[PDB]
């Protein structure tokens, strides 16, 4: 099965998922000097005030904080998007060391981690239908650098010991994802894909320019998670990031000068 090891990592994924070599794969390097300011891009609208978190799950590749997406409660709109996209889950990608971990890069710079807030286009009715469409998902990507702690991340960090291994889940209600956002919503945007198999080319990527700061202690606790299940040999959940993929015939647009 696919993963992030030497024998099943990103360079192998194309054998089971040929779209891995497709025309709009993610992540990508964001060349800040080549990204063009697009004055027709609108400000992002992130409306998370009624968000209903439910559960946190170790799925063997990351941990997902899942939300109730059966109603328009936490939605992303505006920016490059047409229509309304409902928050379904967030997760992170991170490194074994502070010098790597992000999926997107900025002028080849790798951040310590990257948060993905995953939303699906309500015009397709559910997430499974949305991923079959070129405009089915909108993922808000936020870089993490190591410095001061992020207070709004700590509730996530403190439950991780209860979902150490693949397949474990825990109740995770009343979590407010507004506490994970930076001050500015300036962003880059481009058409791309899921960054894990099945690598479907269904994502409008919206990557915020401003990173959030998290503490060394916070990210160290991410790195104590396991890819393996309980009672299997321990393999630390680290370096669960796909490297940058060819940009091909795409333009990255900036919302800001
Ligand atoms: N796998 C990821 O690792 N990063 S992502 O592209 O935000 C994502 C979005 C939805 C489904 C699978 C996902
Ligand atoms: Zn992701």
């Amino acid at each position: 099965h696919w993963g992030y090891g030497k024998h099943n990592g990103p360079e192998h994924w194309h054998k089971d998922f040929p779209i891995a070599k497709g025309e709009r794969q993610s992540p990508v390097d964001i060349d800040t000097h080549t990204a063009k300011y697009d004055p027709s891009l609108k400000p992002l609208s992130v409306s998370y005030d009624q968000a209903t978190s439910l559960r946190i799950l170790n799925n063997g590749h990351a941990f997902n904080v899942e939300f109730d997406d059966s109603q328009d409660k936490a939605v992303l709109k505006g920016g490059p998007l047409d229509g309304t996209y409902r928050l379904i889950q967030f997760h992170f990608h991170w490194g074994s060391l502070d010098g790597q971990g992000s999926e997107h890069t900025v002028d080849k710079k790798k951040y310590a981690a990257e948060l993905h807030l995953v939303h699906w286009n309500t015009k397709y009715g559910d997430f499974g239908k949305a991923v079959q469409q070129p405009d089915g998902l909108a993922v808000l990507g936020i870089f993490l650098k190591v410095g001061s702690a992020k207070p709004g991340l700590q509730k996530v960090v403190d439950v991780l010991d209860s979902i150490k291994t693949k397949g474990k889940s825990a109740d995770f209600t009343n979590f407010d994802p507004r506490g994970l956002l930076p001050e500015s919503l300036d962003y880059w945007t481009y058409p791309g894909s899921l960054t894990t198999p099945p690598l479907l080319e269904c994502v409008t990527w919206i990557v915020l320019k401003e990173p959030i700061s998290v503490s060394s202690e916070q990210v160290l606790k991410f790195r104590k998670l396991n890819f393996n299940g309980e009672g299997e040999p321990e393999e630390l959940m680290v370096d669960n990031w796909r490297p940058a993929q060819p940009l091909k015939n795409r333009q990255i647009k900036a919302s800001f000068k």
